[PDB]
């Protein structure tokens, strides 16, 4: 479905732009695909052999960027589609990168921490010439973390010198940026703020229902709460909580960190999490799974705004139903781009040799998200299209323009 | 097919974990190759390189410009080059690459631009001591000149980066004849073990192209009797020996084989089953199948073509009494002389053709001796002696390099 | 000494932290030691041969950094201690460097300016592949100066292109930073302000005695005076002056620029310099020699605060005595760090391709000095220790953390 | 014993005075081009950390890329590595191969480390010096405590940083571009050099009895080559014990015993002897093949051999030289007699650079050619300066380095 949704959005946007068929063919072909043998000794000395890989989709706008997944199931169509989508997404928010996606076909549950280190270092040895601060910047993904990136940094720097900017998502001690925890949820709020200004409204005039309460939902709920927004309902995997007068989100957060489930929180009524998406509210924010809005519940959605924080929460069936009802849907490719934008800031700070304080990180995040919204809005006017297509046409057109300007002669 | 590797793996008793590593390629690469056509419209192709193993040296192998690309065939071919270089003890591993395109669709200016863009996209992955490409289906010495010229912009003047070059740009002498002459060097060595010489024998030769012409020529000069030669149009037969010098002369005059008066035209389907001591398939593979294997008058088959001998015949032959010099060794004269080209280039100083053929004879002779010894150690036929030898050298090189990071 | 002080502080700090002994062993082994032949023709054509050297102690937190000494008496134990100290010091103030120290065993008085240039250039030819903008960044030291740095820059750049960030201490015209002359004395005053903020106090109306009146003391006294502080005593090697109402420091500096003697200044009374450290004041700032506070005068100190600007002005006996008297000692490794901090800023400005104005240098210096004090203070609470151990444990732990995150597999 | 660098510098001073070298040129030639000490920290097999310091001393490169081995031995320290690196500079000039001198090592006991720990240590050391070595820069090789397997690991790790580079190290396995003849080269060169010396007396290896200290790469192949030429090897020692037979030890049987993990003291074809008595054994020829400084003022007067062939580097210190000279003992110096190894290393490097290997007949033919030329040059130098063999070789090599240094010049 990453392939499904990305191909649907690409093909719609290509038709709106009237992209030349042969240019389109080139844009769908990855710059480079790499597979390398990664063999290490286990702690007891016996050999294990894996295949590492990196799909480098496009670099017309700058170095490639994307996660390293340590996971046993590798679908090449999915890896390829997510690298492509990162190319479009970086273009939507105007950060100077293209897309890439990589990983190792392994199960890290079966590897000791020393084996995981050796594996990471060997993988880095096999691809050091194909990545680089100005070439391809890896990041964490499923099965990898900031410790993984520290090992890439350390091994890479043997081949090319000290190079903090070669990976993002590093530990603070090795050049990681401040503000990364909050970046995605705070970015969702920044985007929502720019959207509501088009109506001369602000966060404080609105009620909100939030599906999911993890990294994205907690910080979004917090940033909404601090700006006057009333969060009337919140769900997660195990329950849901409701209050028409707004939930005290600071109290809810502290009830969470104390290991208290949503349903048995005092400042609200327990509700059925299956009712959250059709809950009475102005604004619905899916922050959990994709595919949650479809033909079966779209007609019962009450919000007038849907802020797509999760990946692909709205099926096309529901997209069309919801637009007809006049529902305004801020698309995922834009709305959840706070995380990737701050990872750009990490790279900048490393390149600059000089880290930013958190206030500057968040001022630049606000500036980037607001400008992207204005650019999306201007594209909707140009093409008389919805926000989702305003975004994809914006990102696709920037990649096409950069590609056409670079040209093709040898 | 993995049959030969699997057979040899079990003779050697290769460790399962080592075997798994040896089958995973070092690196597989695919790159976009987009060029403007002569009319400025774009065309996009995918170039690729499978770099199987470099335990024993830089990788080596052809670049195919051909539309049908099957990744499993490309991988098998890169792997076979790793074993084959090890059989004749030249310091390379195996690779194979290409561009999925039909060169007949492209002008020569378009093919040059495509070759140069491909080189631009892989220049950091190849190199004199990393991976050395060569011609293959759809490419030739002009293709290699373009790669050399473009690669040298990135890394300086680097003649050794490709083989099969034009002579004017560092190509070696002796390349035409290398494979067919190497076939005759290999069989001279084989027959030595039984106290016989080329002159002592009669030869039937299937095919009369780059391999067949040179093989028959070199046999004729060593006193062998060539009594039957096949090709596509016709065939000729003379049971006391064809005058090859004249048979070639007659080919230079667009002359067909049947029209050769120095013998009697025969049915080309009646060559593999012609009466002779030695049969040398030099045209197609899969010519010796189960049914037609019984109808074989020769006691020696020198495998010049690739896989001329179906695996059915391998069982039979041995029963019928036939000694099979296997293709992986017997036709390796061509790859051996491509190593010599590389050597001459990095030495900055070309050899004369006498030296090329001296070294070719030395390399083929030692490889046969190394193969025969292995056969005694493991007590196997010539095909497995060779495959065990090549696999074992790659395994040994890999084990000596080690596994720690 | 400077070797025994560093050893004693490293040792005490390592035991507060509980550093594993194998980790400690690694940390005290330098990354790399270099000795190179440096042979030049003298102006008359005859040869002279010297040994140049560079100890590169640690790079877990970033490129190495440190001075180049042209001096005949080379003690390897001292050079090594000074490289290690720089590793701890840069960590105390969160600058992204490790420590190094180098030099040439020569006497610059014996050498003409053209001989010194050729020697500098040959030394650069012999070590250029071992240093670098992201590898090891030299600086002036005893027997060298900004002109020496210009020659290193010029010769290095023949091998690597224009590389202004490869050395600090450069001439302004070749990328040197503004603000370097005031940096250490101003940094002392920023550090003092951060300390007194913890008591709800500002410098104004507090009284200061200052031992030494050179680069550090003059700028410290000026920065104090401009902030309303009362500088009631100043001494140097030739005399001392006092005024209980506060010396007009502007006038005193004007007097000293006319080569006037401290004891002769008209806006005060001559005093015996031996009575400075025991003068009646709120704040004592040793800005001259080390070891000036020992067991046989520590009991007669009357200040409540000591701001260590000189290297090791307080021996361990005095430390002991003054703690038991209730005296608060801001330690040298932190308090005089403004000079090393501004040399970091020079490197930043060079990397960024754009020099800062002086207001910006001083704003970032105040930010770095304040944040470092806040981190030290917090460390004192964590480990229940004094400011000196709070600073050393802070720097040593940052190096250890970075080393452990980087890991040990090859 | 005497400090190895004090000893070697004394020999350097004496040779400089024979040559009348300019004082400022002498001072420059003494000082090494580059000395490097690096931290080498690895996890052990159980995961715990151990830290060593590694050394690469690059003494002089006027005559070409620098050259010398890597020693893994507990006594490796800066003085020992500096002494060895300087001797490499003189020795490469003696045989006139286009190299300068370097040496490296790690203070460790390989006996105490597993094979995977030795591979990790070797790989980390290579990570720490890869930027200092190179085909045309500095070319290592195996010394005490290392072998061709160690070199394979250096080759493999180095090639990650600079691409496949067979000629970056010599002493490689044959499977990875090593030269036929290299493993046997130092022992065979010792025999070529000894035959040249004994011929000046009309004598042959078969006229002599031999005692050998050390039974590693040098001692084994030296014993084998002597044995195959009819020499009577009457005593052999190593670190664990020693064996003696006045009628001559069957060296082929001793090597088979060694191959089977047997100890010298247990070999049935001889009598166990105290290794501490090897150097004063009654023999015609003493060949030290182990550590340096082992002939000193404390035992030199008790040497009974009439010839000493220095297969080890710097086994005889200057005090012992004087004592032995007054006893009428002739010493074939390390800088000539043991140069077969670095000479065949040169051939290995040449073969790698040429991408085309030689057969063993050619290797050994060129080795004998180089050793013959050098002995004749040494003889001439002894006559010119009326000096002993050590100074004949030392001044030969020192003079060649000086000439090359003067040609290259001093401006920046
Ligand atoms: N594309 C991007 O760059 C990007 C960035 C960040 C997050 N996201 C998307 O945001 C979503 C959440 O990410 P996250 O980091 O917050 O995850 P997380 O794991 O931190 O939190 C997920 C939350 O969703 C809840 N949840 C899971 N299944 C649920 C269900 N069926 N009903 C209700 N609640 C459910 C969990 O209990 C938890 O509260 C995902 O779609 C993720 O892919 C996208
Ligand atoms: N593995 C290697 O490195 C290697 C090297 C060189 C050649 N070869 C093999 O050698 C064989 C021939 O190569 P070549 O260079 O001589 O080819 P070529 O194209 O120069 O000539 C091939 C000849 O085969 C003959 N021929 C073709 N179809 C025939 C048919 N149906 N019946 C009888 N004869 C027929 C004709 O004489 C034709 O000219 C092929 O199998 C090739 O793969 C292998
Ligand atoms: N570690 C660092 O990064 C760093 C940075 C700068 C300075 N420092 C320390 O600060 C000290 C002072 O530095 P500076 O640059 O101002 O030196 P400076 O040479 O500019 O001035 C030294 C001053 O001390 C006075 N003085 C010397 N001996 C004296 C004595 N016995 N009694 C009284 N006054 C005496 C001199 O007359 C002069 O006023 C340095 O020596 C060093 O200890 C440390
Ligand atoms: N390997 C070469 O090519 C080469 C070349 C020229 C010179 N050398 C010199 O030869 C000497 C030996 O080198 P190697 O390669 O044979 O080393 P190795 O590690 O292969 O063997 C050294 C031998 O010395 C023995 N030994 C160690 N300490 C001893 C002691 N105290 N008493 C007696 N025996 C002892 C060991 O047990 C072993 O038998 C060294 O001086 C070395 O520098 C080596
Ligand atoms: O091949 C070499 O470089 C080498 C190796 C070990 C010792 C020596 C030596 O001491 O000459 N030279
Ligand atoms: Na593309
Ligand atoms: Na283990
Ligand atoms: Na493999
Ligand atoms: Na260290
Ligand atoms: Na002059
Ligand atoms: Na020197």
């Amino acid at each position: 479905n990453a392939l499904v949704a990305t191909n649907r959005n690409f093909q719609r946007a290509s038709r709106i732009l009237g992209l030349d068929s042969k240019l389109e063919k080139s844009l769908l072909i990855p710059y480079r695909e790499i597979k390398v043998e990664c063999t290490i000794p286990k702690d007891d000395g016996s050999l294990v052999s894996y295949v590492g890989f990196r799909i480098q989709h496009d670099n017309a706008r700058g170095p490639m960027k994307g996660g390293i997944r340590y996971h046993p199931e590798v679908d090449p169509d999915e890896v390829n589609a997510l690298a492509q989508l990162m190319t479009w997404k970086t273009a939507v928010v105007d950060i100077p990168y293209g897309g890439a996606k990589g990983g190792i076909g392994c199960n890290p549950k079966d590897l000791s921490i020393s084996e995981l280190e050796r594996l990471t270092r060997v993988f880095t040895q096999k691809i050091h010439d194909l990545i680089g601060i100005h070439r391809d910047v890896p990041a964490p993904d499923m099965g990898t973390n900031s410790q993984t990136m520290a090992w890439i940094l350390d091994e890479y720097s043997k081949f090319h010198g000290h190079s903090p900017a070669v990976v993002t998502g590093k530990p603070i001690d090795l050049g990681g940026s401040l503000g990364r925890e909050a970046a995605t949820g705070l970015g969702v709020v920044f985007a929502t703020e720019a959207l509501f200004a088009e109506y001369g409204k602000s966060i404080s005039d609105m009620t909100f229902a939030i599906q999911g309460f993890g990294n994205v939902g907690t910080w979004a709920a917090k940033a909404i709460f601090e700006r006057g927004g009333k969060v009337v309902a919140v769900s997660d995997i195990n329950g849901a909580i409701s209050n028409p007068n707004g939930i005290d989100i600071a109290a809810l957060l502290k009830h969470k960190a104390g290991n208290g489930s949503l349903k048995d929180f005092s400042g609200g009524d327990a509700m059925n999490p299956n009712d959250l998406l059709v809950h009475d509210c102005d604004v619905l924010i899916p922050c959990a799974l994709g595919g949650v809005l479809n033909k079966e519940n779209a007609n019962d959605v009450k919000a007038k705004f849907i802020i797509e924080a999760a990946n692909h929460p709205t099926d096309p069936d529901a997209d069309e139903i919801l637009s007809k009802k006049g529902v305004i849907i801020l698309p995922d490719v834009y709305a959840n781009a706070g995380g990737v934008t701050v990872s750009y800031f990490e790279w900048v700070q490393n390149i600059q040799g000089f880290m930013w304080d958190e206030e500057k990180v968040n001022q630049e995040l606000k500036r980037y998200m607001t400008k992207a919204f204005n650019d999306i809005k201007a594209n909707c006017k140009t093409h008389n299209c919805d926000l989702r297509m305003g975004a994809f046409t914006l990102g696709l057109n920037r990649v096409a323009r950069a590609t056409l300007l670079r040209g093709w002669e040898a």
